[PDB]
């Protein structure tokens, strides 16, 4: 079975709870494996709407990854030919579930917009 030590985290500072998880090996994750990858880390496979919320907080990636309900997405703020072919927004493809990509994962415990930037403590 998939093990967590086979995974690497490509978004070290989660935005609105969202990270991106890839396989260290060349072969990446099909849709079912993407869900398992997030769960091995205690996360859920992100929904496209959760990725959209992160984009509004300036979450941007340059990797295609699975989200819930069988879409592959990339999160783009700036047009880039090499990152989603100059698209902008959360770009969405409905792709056969056997295809292998990264996984967008969601962490509901995050209380900061950027998990690496503290926010003022309210007492
Ligand atoms: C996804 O990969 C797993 C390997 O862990 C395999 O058992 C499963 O059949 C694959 N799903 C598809 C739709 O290819
Ligand atoms: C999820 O978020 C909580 C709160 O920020 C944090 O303690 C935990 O380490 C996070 N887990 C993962 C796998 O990102």
């Amino acid at each position: 079975s998939l093990r967590a030590e086979e995974l690497s985290i490509q978004v070290s500072c989660r935005i609105m709870g969202i990270t991106l998880v890839s396989k260290k090996a060349n072969q990446q994750l099909n849709f079912t494996e993407a869900k398992e990858a997030c769960r091995l880390l205690g996360l859920s496979l992100a929904g496209k709407d959760q990725v959209e919320t992160a984009l509004k907080a300036s979450f941007e990636t340059c990797s295609y990854g699975w989200v819930g309900d069988g879409f592959v997405v990339i999160s783009r703020i700036s047009p880039n030919p090499k990152c989603g072919k100059n698209g902008v927004g959360v770009l969405i493809w409905k792709v056969p579930v056997s295809r292998q990509f990264a996984a967008y994962c969601y962490n509901s415990s995050d209380t900061w917009t950027n998990s690496c930037i503290p926010e003022i403590i309210h007492h």
